[PDB]
């Protein structure tokens, strides 16, 4: 269950969330339009999904990709305040995999994630550890995928 | 014009915004769900919109309601962390505005949140000033709609 996916991260993998977070997540514009732009540079299978943001090419320059981006930080912040209560992480999750899978996204497209986060972390010195500390987070989303 | 009423927030505005967010944010499950269920109490017509999330007045008691009422607070925080920057200010008003839009909510309609924010404000000691400070904010978003 997504419960039990999220009652499962310990304190050693909250820990590593918000030491990085309070890195990458201080520049939600920047780390979130790179994050995206990512995702598309390395799965561009993936840029049909988001017809809607135009042209993504546009990067920072496209106005609908950057209030996305900047949107989508906002989703990744509420989901690491909420890791002190299962409860409400849970509940959060679940809204937002509403969204994913009201747009046929699976749990395994879902996890494509995983790449452009390892890179934004490393862009910032946040090694595998840390990348395995988000994969985490990210199958908790998974769970309810 | 969403660009016209980005205009209207001065730094006296932008002021009260920030100073009473700093008291309501401070609790996005207690006071997000206060404004749902407040919405709901005093414009019953309106609950058809959120057919979706269930028996909405079990309040806190529906997971659906939490996760919907802390995930909207972070919309409002996301507003209010984009104050100092206009352009962005008003593309993620943009992303939020599609978001009601597809769902047949017209500018009038969605102004209805003011009597609820003076309410949930007011119970903070937040008077009529906070209360039209936050209504110039709502206004921006209803010029996108
Ligand atoms: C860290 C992981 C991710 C987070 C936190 C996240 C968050 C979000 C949020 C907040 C929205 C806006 C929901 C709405 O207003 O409808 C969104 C939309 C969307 N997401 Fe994700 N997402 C993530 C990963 C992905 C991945 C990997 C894909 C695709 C393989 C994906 C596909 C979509 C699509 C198609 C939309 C709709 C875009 C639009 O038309 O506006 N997401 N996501
Ligand atoms: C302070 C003002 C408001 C803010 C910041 C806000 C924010 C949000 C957010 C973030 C969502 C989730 C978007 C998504 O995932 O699709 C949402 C959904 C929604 N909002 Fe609002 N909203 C506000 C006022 C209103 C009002 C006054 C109405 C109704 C008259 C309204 C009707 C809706 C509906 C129908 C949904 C869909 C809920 C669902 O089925 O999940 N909103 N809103």
């Amino acid at each position: 269950s997504v419960y039990d996916a999220a009652a499962q991260l310990t304190a050693d993998v909250k820990k590593d969330l918000r030491d990085s977070w309070k890195v990458i997540g201080s520049d939600k514009k920047g780390n979130g339009v790179a994050l995206m732009t990512t995702l598309f540079a390395d799965n561009q299978e993936t840029i049909g999904y988001f017809k809607r943001l135009g042209d993504v090419s546009q990067g920072m320059a496209n106005d609908k990709l950057r209030g996305h981006s900047i949107t989508l930080m906002y989703a990744l912040q509420n989901y690491i305040d909420q890791l002190d209560n299962p409860d409400d992480l849970v509940c959060v999750v679940e809204k937002f995999a509403v969204n994913h899978i009201t747009r046929k996204i699976s749990a395994a497209e879902f996890g494509k994630i995983n790449g452009p986060i390892k890179k934004v972390l490393a862009s910032k010195n946040f090694g595998d550890k840390y990348a395995n500390a988000w994969a985490k987070l990210v199958a908790v989303v998974q769970a309810a995928l």
